[PDB]
């Protein structure tokens, strides 16, 4: 919608070699692989993570999006809203947020916005393609002096992406495994 979206994801991680088998096999160019950076924010005790959300400022092509990803009956609840470079770094910088519609879904959810901070930044290299009636993405993301590889289906409804997903690792033959999200990788790690 108009800022909140509805998120229904599948997911695997993948070899470097399969990443790059399927790159060949969908036809997918150099060039179609676009930079993004995730900027990511939390409290000393993880509240975020507790609450099972995640804060992000994401970071593409000169254009930053402030966004927080919240628990919803069907999927996750995406609230996105734009912010300028101005607004971005003095978050990054100085932990000071902008008013709007990720502020307040903070505050009802009883976040102390004091205590949020820029822990740290996964970078993703992202090519998008339009699979069957959703969207399948290709990441290869670094962070914290590693790297790995994803590919991730967005469907619309729960039950579709499930036979779309399991189609896409049997057609492609890909072998599933257990993949918590980026943002969760990335502090597994730094923990
Ligand atoms: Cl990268």
């Amino acid at each position: 919608g108009m800022g909140k979206e509805i998120e229904i994801e599948r997911k695997t991680l993948v070899s470097k070699e399969t990443f790059k088998r399927l790159i060949s096999q969908l036809h997918i160019g150099e060039g179609d692989f676009k930079l993004q950076r995730n900027h990511y924010f939390e409290t000393d005790d993880f509240q975020l993570k507790k609450q099972s959300s995640a804060l992000r400022i994401r970071e593409k092509e000169a254009i930053f999006t402030f966004t927080l990803k919240q628990p919803h009956p069907a999927g996750l609840l995406e609230t996105n809203q734009t912010l300028s470079k101005q607004e971005a770094k003095l978050a990054l910088e100085s932990a000071h947020f902008p008013s709007g519609e990720v502020m307040d879904a903070l505050r009802d959810l009883s976040i102390p916005i004091s205590q949020l901070k820029h822990i740290g930044t996964l970078s993703t290299s992202r090519a998008e393609i339009s699979y069957e009636q959703g969207i399948l993405c290709l990441d290869h993301s670094s962070y914290l002096g590693i790297e790995d590889y994803e590919i991730e289906f967005e469907g619309t409804s729960e039950e579709h992406a499930t036979v779309t997903f399991q189609e896409i690792l049997k057609t492609f033959s890909i072998s599933q495994v257990p993949t918590e999200n980026k943002i969760q990788r990335f502090f597994s790690k730094k923990e």
